[PDB]
């Protein structure tokens, strides 16, 4: 009885779809045309946004709220640290990723050529700057896939549609992270057809 | 350095609604904390070194630096369980987080339009906010706090907003005013709320 209303290429919906796949819970997923909930379903979410999760009598929106709900409701596998301090670090990194990087993604998608390129340049350089972080661990500042990777993975997956290509200093490091995460069963299972179309290896 | 002290440090804005939320939670938990009210023109060096965005509120507890009041408040609730400011179960917790999100999205945005918009906009925002707040009156006939039997982080979002109504030129009369005023009395009289106020915030009710 758990239903997720998702944007087929919506990065926020993708985050939730990865979590749902990781948790392995039974769920009905319905893709909308674009990035909005049908006007007739406004009763489910006054803001008519996706992702919107309906699990029994509880309706939730805002991917961040949905992901924590799923992690608290379905403990295994754990996607957050168990202790308060590292949990704060994780929530903060998730927030920084969304505020610093998903904002650039938004400017690239909604901007004219000039705005898009300026956002693109900044996003590309910043992503490459954190490359050293991976020479240390398999996942983002962790040895286990977590919600932080649920934020970073959908973003890096979209590099092709953002018009970004990694080469030079740091590219090898980022690509290694991308390969590790993109190869996971849950990540592959999280993909919609429109998302699979983005890369050769998943394209049908 | 703040990150080297054995006591928490909160960098706060004297009239910042978000810092107020955090100060209420610190008082409720009764933890030792050194609170520094900052000035935009001359921020303390530790804030600059630990928070690249130079914003408030910022909590420094040992080697951990947090910003974004929501993250700080949940950190405090998880690190210091007594007294509980969040529900225990997943479903109730989800609803609580959703309400905090809606209060900030629907009401904190009107507060900003009221303070930085032109007369026409400010007045339009002032009228919308007043109406919406009075519309939740029925809630207080069901429970003493906002959709809860006990004071929680949701009230830590709503209280600072209602405390600022005087500066927003809003006053409750008519239908629902009794309910809203009863809630305000209940939260504004709490030890933690009084303890959370800065002198500047107190003057908002002169």
């Amino acid at each position: 009885v758990m239903t997720l209303f998702s944007g087929p290429t919506d990065i926020f919906s993708h985050q939730v779809r990865i979590v749902l796949a990781e948790k392995g819970v039974s769920v009905e997923i319905e893709q909308v045309e674009a990035d909005n909930l049908p006007q007739d379903l406004i009763d489910l979410n006054p803001y008519r946004t996706v992702p919107t999760l309906v699990d029994r009598e509880l309706t939730l929106y805002e991917s961040r709220i949905i992901m924590e709900y799923l992690d608290e409701r379905f403990p295994h596998p754990p996607l957050m640290p168990v202790y308060p301090v590292a949990r704060g670090s994780s929530r903060l990194m998730m927030h920084r990723i969304e505020h610093d990087w998903y904002s650039l993604l938004y400017k690239i998608e909604q901007g004219n050529a000039q705005e898009a390129e300026a956002a693109r340049k900044q996003l590309r350089e910043e992503l490459l700057s954190i490359a050293p972080v991976f020479n240390e661990t398999p996942f983002f500042m962790s040895e286990e896939f977590s919600l932080v990777d649920c934020y970073l993975a959908p973003l890096l997956w979209r590099l092709p549609v953002l018009g970004i290509e990694f080469t030079g200093a740091g590219s090898k490091e980022l690509k290694g992270y991308m390969t590790r995460v993109f190869e996971r069963d849950a990540f592959l299972a999280s993909l919609t057809e429109a998302e699979r179309e983005m890369h050769l290896k998943t394209r049908s």
